[PDB]
């Protein structure tokens, strides 16, 4: 019974220190890191922020007002505690609402991944965010516009050691729409608009680039050959300076050796145009690609840029299988092969590819769609967290008192404990997860 408190009390606790060590640790990394100081961990710090205030200053009372099934702090600090805790939950939301806006405009402009913001111009947009969610949470809430007119609203706001969150339903309503649900609507509808721009972006030239891998210094092949880019030959000759020449006849300019990521995908559509001419030359490719859709077009392009025309004109029973469309039996021959056999995770790729016609296979490689993926991640989190209790404020206008105030409680602390969760998505980008090991002295 009572031992059952502080087991409950160390627990909360530990959630506490969660909350705190993690977003510490997040904005530490983004403020002492330059190369984490980007627009979108800006919008990542003041989402720690928020996370931070949450684990300071809203849970730790929280809990001991569970704990001690009283409140102990006064009528003023729990007027305050309450404003806090709305308007931390409010400037996450529209934080994460923010960011998708961002991410939107950011990779549908041609300036792509590049924010149209400055950081200047962020830092206004973050100040802006925390004044409006200021102005929707702690004006009500200062103001009374709230509370209940019901006699057991009444006694809980007159005496000092109830803080039970009393509101009349016109407040339950337009205050639960406008802080959570219109940015929650906005946030899932662009950042799924997000997600389809990335999966658009998906080509030829990302597939070679996840498969053969860009490089902009030159580099000598399997073969001892200098190459560059993705895999473009430069020359067979053992000298430097002969591949160098090459290249900058190639490219344009004195190089030195070393090109630029858009001069390299110059080079790779140039490989590709005559990749495609040379397999409508072959005897035995030309019926088979003239038969393919585009996407596997694509496919059969990268075969031949890693073997050749004659390595892959020798598939004659799985190239006669692809001409009949007969996809899984192509898969079950190409899986039997040396190409397979030597370089799988490459060959797994392009086969499922044959096999479904679409560039499923590449989703999430590079590393600007898995970080893409680590943003949605957070956004869905916040949104599963906080989404019952939402929904539980709008049943009760509806109807209230059908569900438990312990359920309703409970759903509410599944809602703060996700202010500890962001610190451990972030472990999925290789930046963040370096820069924490740096921090924690390893
Ligand atoms: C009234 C009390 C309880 C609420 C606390 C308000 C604090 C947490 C809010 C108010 C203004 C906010 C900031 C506004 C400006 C930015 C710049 C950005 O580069 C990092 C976050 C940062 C610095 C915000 C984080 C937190 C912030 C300081
Ligand atoms: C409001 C009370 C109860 C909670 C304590 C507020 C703390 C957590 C808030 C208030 C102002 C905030 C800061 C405001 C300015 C920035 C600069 C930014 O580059 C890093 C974070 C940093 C340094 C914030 C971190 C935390 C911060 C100090
Ligand atoms: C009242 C309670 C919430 C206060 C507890 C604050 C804890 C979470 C604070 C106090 C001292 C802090 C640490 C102090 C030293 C560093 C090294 C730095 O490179 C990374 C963060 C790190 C590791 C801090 C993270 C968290 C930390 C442990
Ligand atoms: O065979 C056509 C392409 O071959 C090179 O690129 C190959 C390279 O030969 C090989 O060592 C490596 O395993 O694969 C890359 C591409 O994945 C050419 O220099 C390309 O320009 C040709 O199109
Ligand atoms: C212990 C209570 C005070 N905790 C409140 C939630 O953590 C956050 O609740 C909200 C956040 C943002 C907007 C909100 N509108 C509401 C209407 C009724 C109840 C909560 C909220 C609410
Ligand atoms: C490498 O960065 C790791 C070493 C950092 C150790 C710093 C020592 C922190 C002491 C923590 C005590 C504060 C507790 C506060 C409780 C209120």
């Amino acid at each position: 019974d009572e031992v059952w408190v502080v087991g409950m009390g160390i627990v909360m606790s530990l959630i506490v220190l969660a909350i705190v060590f993690g977003n510490v640790l997040v904005i530490t990394a983004i403020a002492k890191f330059e190369r984490l100081q980007t627009v979108t961990n800006y919008f990542i710090t003041s989402l720690a922020c928020a996370d931070l205030v949450m684990g300071l200053a809203v849970v730790p009372f929280g809990a001991a007002h569970i704990l001690m099934k009283m409140w102990t702090f006064g009528n003023f600090w729990c007027e305050f505690w309450t404003s806090i805790d709305v308007l931390c939950v409010t400037a996450s939301i529209e934080t994460l609402c923010v960011i998708a806006v961002d991410r939107y405009f950011a990779i549908t402009s041609p300036f792509k991944y590049q924010s149209l913001l400055t950081k200047n111009k962020a830092r206004v947009i973050i100040l802006m965010v925390w004044i409006v969610s200021g102005l929707t949470s702690f004006l009500p809430i200062q103001m009374h516009w709230y509370r209940a007119t019901h006699q057991e609203a009444i006694n809980c706001y007159a005496e000092e050691t109830c803080c039970d969150f009393f509101t009349n339903q016109a407040y339950a309503i337009a205050s639960s729409i406008v802080s959570f649900y219109v940015p929650l609507v906005i946030m899932v509808f662009v950042y799924s608009r997000v997600f389809q721009e990335a999966k658009r972006q998906l080509n030829i030239f990302e597939m070679l680039r996840i498969d053969e891998g860009l490089r902009l210094k030159i580099y000598k092949d399997t073969e001892g050959y200098y190459t560059i880019g993705i895999g473009h030959l430069l020359t067979k000759s053992p000298s430097l300076n002969a591949a160098k020449s090459e290249l900058d006849k190639a490219i344009g300019r004195n190089t030195n050796g070393v090109i630029t990521k858009d001069e390299a995908e110059k080079l790779f559509n140039q490989d590709v145009d005559a990749a495609v001419r040379g397999i409508l030359r072959n005897a035995k490719l030309k019926p088979v690609y003239d038969s393919l859709d585009a996407v596997r077009r694509a496919a059969l392009i990268n075969m031949v840029f890693q073997m050749g025309e004659t390595g892959v004109a020798g598939f004659t029973n799985s190239l006669r299988m692809l001409q009949q469309k007969r996809w899984d039996e192509a898969a079950v021959n190409l899986a039997k092969s040396r190409w397979y056999n030597q370089t799988p995770n490459r060959a797994k790729r392009v086969i499922t590819t044959f096999r479904t016609g679409t560039w499923d296979a590449y989703k999430f490689c590079l590393k600007e769609h898995k970080a893409l993926k680590t943003l949605g991640i957070i956004m869905g989190t916040f949104t599963l967290c906080w989404l019952p209790f939402f929904i539980v404020n709008i049943v009760h206008v509806i109807q209230d008192n059908l569900i438990r105030k312990e359920v309703y409680i409970l759903l509410n602390w599944i809602g703060y404990v996700n202010s500890g969760f962001n610190p451990l998505i972030y472990c999925r980008s290789p930046d963040f997860r370096i820069a924490f090991q740096e921090l924690l002295c390893l």
